[PDB]
C-alpha cells in the first residue's frame, strides 16, 4: 500500500481529471450552443441543439473519466475523487478517519486546478458563456427539491460503489466502468434539475473559478454538500443493512 | 440468502431507481423541448431538439439505471424489478410461486415511489409537460400492434436474462451490463412505438402519479401487462427447449 | 450441449429476427420522426436531420446492442452468426462445416424477412413508405464502386474483430457479444451515410423483400451487399491467420 | 512473439482503421450538417444539428474502432497505433529503441492510407466540405492553448494505457475497451477546442490528403507532435512514481 503523500497526490491527479473533462464538456456544449433558439425558460443551452442527447454526451464525458481515473488510479489511492464518498466510506469504518480530511483537501486543490486550467486552456468565455460548468439549480426547482434530488442522485452512486467496488464479492475489473457508467446515467436524468453535482469538490472547482471571473455562486454550495453527503452515507448505511 | 422482508425492501428500493431515472429522463426531454417544431404528429416533442439521439439518451438513463442496481442489488433479491421477469421466471420453476405476489407488490410500491419523488423533485411540469414519463401508444398505433411490439420487445429482454443471467454457462459479472445496455438498445427502436415500457411496475408508477395529477391513463395498462408478459413467458420457455 | 442443427437453424432464425426486427427498426423511427424537418442539403436525407451525427451513432446503438445480446443468449447455441457473410468467412477457414452453410444463410434469411414484416406489421405502412423499412442502398454522390468498397472495407474490420475476440483460443472469455455489437455499432456511425453501413446481405434482404412487398422494388442494389461484405469479411479471416501464425 | 515485419503490417492495418472510421465520423457529421443554421463562430458544423451528442457521436466512432483494434490486433503488434504512445513507452524502457522509428513509419503509412482510402469511398466532399476530419486549432484558441489542451488530453489516455495496459496487476480484457471508451471521453470534451487528436499519424494521414486535394495546413503539425509527446511522456512517468 503507497504512502499517504502518494495517495494524496493521486487523488490531486484524479478530480483534476474528473472537473476538468467532467464539467469541461458543460462549458463546450453552452459555448457551441450559445446563440440558438431555446424554446423555453427551462433549457439554458443544454439540449438546445441536441436535446436530451447533450446531456448524454455530458454525462458520458464525466463516465468514461470517471471510469478512466479509477482504472489508472484506483489501486493507488482508491479513487475516492468525491468527498461524499470519503466521508460515506468512513462512516462505515471503511476508511481510517485520520485520513478523511487529507483526502477531502487533496480533492479540492485538485477540482479548483482542473477548473482553472480548463478556463486557460479555452478563454473567459470557458465562464462567462460556458459558467465553467458549475452547478446550481434550475428554472422552478427550490433549495429544498434540489438537495433531494442530489441525494436520491448520489444515495444510486454510493449503492453501486457498496455493490461493485467495496463489497468482497464484487467481479473484479467491472468497477470502473460501471461506477463511470453510472454517473453518466444520473446526469443525464438530473443534469437540467441540479446540474447533477454528486460531488462537493467537482462544485468547488468551478464556483472557485467563477468567483474568480467575477461570477459568484457560493449561496449555492450547501446544496451541493449536505445533498450528496446525506445521499451517500444513506446508501452506504443501507447497503451493509440488507447484504448482512 | 438474505430473508425474504430484506428481497422485498431490495426490490422496492431498485424499482424505485428505474422509475426515478428512466422514465424520469423522458419527462426532463419533452420538458427541456417544450416549445420546439415538432415537425409532424408523430414526433411528440422527444426527438424534437436531438431527433433519434434524444431516445439513445433516454435508453441509456434506463440502462444504466438498471445496470446499477443489478451490480448494486442482484446478489439480494436477485434484481428483478419487474414483475414479468418474475412470472416469467416462474413459469420456469426458477422462481418460488409463493414469493411471485410478493414481488410484485415490492415492484408496484418501489415504482410509486420513484414516480411520486421524481413528481416532487421537479413540480407539477413533470406531469402535465412530462406525463410522468408513462408509457401509452403512439400516433396512428392501434392496441393490436402496441402489445405485439411490446411482447416482441419483452421477448429480447427476457432471452438476454435467460442467456447471461440465468444459464449457469453466463460468462459472470456480464449480467447487469449487458442486461442494461440490451434494454436501452430496445427503448430507441421501440420508444415511439408504444413508449417501450416492457414493464407493468414501469408503466404502473406513472400512470398513478399522472392519474393522481389529473391524468386518469388506465385505458392503456393492460397493454403493458399482457405485451410484457407474453413476451417474457415465451422468450424463457423458448430458450430452454433451444438450449437442451 | 452441442445442440442439433435443427436447433441452430431454428436459434439463427430467432437471432437475424431481432437483429433486423431492432436494427434497421431504428433507421425507420429516426426517420418517420424527423419527417418534415429542414434537410439542409441533398446528402442529409433525414437521418441527421434533428440529431445530426447523433442519429446515426443511436442507429448505430440500436443494432449494437441488439446484437450484443444475441449472442449472449444465443451465441453458445448456434454460433450466433446472424450473418451469411461471417459464416462465409468462417466456413473459408474450415472453421465451419460446408455442409451447413447453406442451412445457415436460409436461416438468415427467413429470419430477416420474418423481422422486417413483423416491425412493418407493428408500425403501419409509414414504416416503408416513409422508413423504408431500413434497406441500405448508396447515398447522394456514392457510385457502386465505392459502395462495394465502403461495404467491404466496413465489414472488413468487423470480422477481424470476431476472429480476434471470438475465434481466437486467447480471446478473453465473455467480452464476445459487448465488443463485436460496439464494433459494429462504431462502423455505423461513420459508413451509415455512405452505404447504410448493412455489412451483411440477410440484413440488407429482409427490409428489400418488405419494400419490394409494399411496392418499392430495390434489388438493383443487392450486390453490393452481397460482394462488399464477403470480400471483406473472407479477406479479413484470412489476414487475421496470416497475422497471427507460425 | 511474431516477426518485426509482421507487427510494422500489423500497425499499419490497425492506424489505417483508426484514421478512416475516427475522423471519418467528423467528416460525415460536417457532410450531413452542411448548410444548417451556425448560431455562433466557435460552432463550426459539428454541432449544429445534434448539439455536443455530434461530439459524442465522433468519439465514439473513434472509441469503437480503437476498442475493436486492440481486441484483434493487439496481441500481435501491441496496437499501438499512434506514435506518441510507442514514444511515451520507449522512454519507460517498456519498448524497445530500434523499433521506435519503425513502428512510427508504420502508423504514418497506415494513417495516410485510411486517410486516402475514406476520401476515395466518398468522393471530393470528403475534404472540400469535410476537411477529411483534420485537426486544427477552434476560433479563440492560439497555439499556446492548443499545444496544452492536446497534452492535457494525451495525457489522461496514456495514464489510462498504464493502468489497464502496461501494469501487471490490470484486470485482463478490459484493456481494449476501456482504452477505446476513455480516448471516446476525451473527444467529446477537448473536441471543439483542438480536434482532439492525441496522436500525430491521426493528424498527419488528413493533413496528407488535404494538402493533397489543396488545403495545406502544416502550419497547425507541431501542436499535434508536441503536444501528445510531451502529454504522454509525462503521464508515463508520473505513473511509475506513483505506483512504486
Ligand atoms: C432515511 C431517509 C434518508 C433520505 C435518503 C435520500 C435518498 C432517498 O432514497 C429513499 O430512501 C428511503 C429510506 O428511508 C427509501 O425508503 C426510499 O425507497 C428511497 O427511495
Ligand atoms: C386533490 C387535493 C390534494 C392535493 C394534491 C395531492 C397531494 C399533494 O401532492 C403534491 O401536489 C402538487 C400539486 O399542487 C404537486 O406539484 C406535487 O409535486 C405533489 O407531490
Ligand atoms: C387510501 C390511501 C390514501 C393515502 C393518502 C393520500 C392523500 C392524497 O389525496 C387524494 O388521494 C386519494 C387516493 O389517491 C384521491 O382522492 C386523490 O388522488 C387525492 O386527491
Ligand atoms: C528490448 C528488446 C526486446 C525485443 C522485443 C520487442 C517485441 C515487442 O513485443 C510486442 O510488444 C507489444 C507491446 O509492446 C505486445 O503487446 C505484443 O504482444 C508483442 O507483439
Ligand atoms: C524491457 C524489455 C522490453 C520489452 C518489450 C515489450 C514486450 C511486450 O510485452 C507486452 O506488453 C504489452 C503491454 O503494452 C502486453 O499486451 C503484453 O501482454 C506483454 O507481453
Amino acid at each position: 500500500t503507497m504512502t499517504l503523500a502518494k495517495r494524496f497526490t493521486a487523488e490531486v491527479v484524479g478530480t483534476f481529471i474528473l472537473v476538468f473533462f467532467g464539467p469541461g464538456a458543460a462549458v463546450i456544449t453552452l459555448m457551441i450552443a450559445n446563440g440558438a433558439d431555446k424554446p423555453n425558460e427551462f433549457n439554458i443551452g443544454i439540449g438546445a441543439l441536441g436535446g436530451l442527447g447533450d446531456w448524454f454526451a455530458i454525462g458520458m464525458a464525466f463516465a468514461l473519466a470517471i471510469a478512466a481515473v479509477i482504472y489508472s488510479l484506483g489501486r493507488i489511492s482508491g479513487a475516492h475523487i468525491n468527498p461524499a464518498v470519503t466521508i460515506a466510506l468512513w462512516s462505515i469504518g471503511r476508511f481510517p478517519g485520520r485520513e478523511v480530511v487529507p483526502y477531502i483537501v487533496a480533492q479540492f486543490i485538485g477540482a479548483a486546478l482542473g477548473s482553472l486550467l480548463f478556463l486557460a486552456c479555452v478563454g473567459p468565455a470557458a465562464a462567462t458563456v460556458g459558467g465553467l460548468g458549475a452547478t446550481a439549480p434550475f428554472p422552478g426547482i427550490g433549495y429544498g427539491q434540489a438537495i433531494l434530488t442530489e441525494a436520491i442522485g448520489t444515495f444510486l452512486l454510493m449503492l453501486v460503489i457498496m455493490g461493485v467496488a467495496v463489497d468482497e464479492r464484487a467481479p473484479p475489473g467491472f468497477a470502473g466502468l460501471v461506477i463511470g457508467l453510472t454517473v453518466g446515467g444520473i446526469i443525464t436524468t438530473i443534469g437540467n434539475i441540479t446540474g447533477s453535482s454528486l460531488n462537493p469538490a467537482r462544485t468547488f472547482g468551478p464556483y472557485l473559478g467563477d468567483s474568480l471571473m467575477g461570477i459568484n455562486l457560493w449561496q449555492y454550495f450547501p446544496i451541493y454538500v449536505i445533498g450528496p453527503i446525506v445521499g451517500a452515507v444513506a446508501a452506504a448505511w443501507l447497503y451493509n443493512y440488507l447484504a448482512k
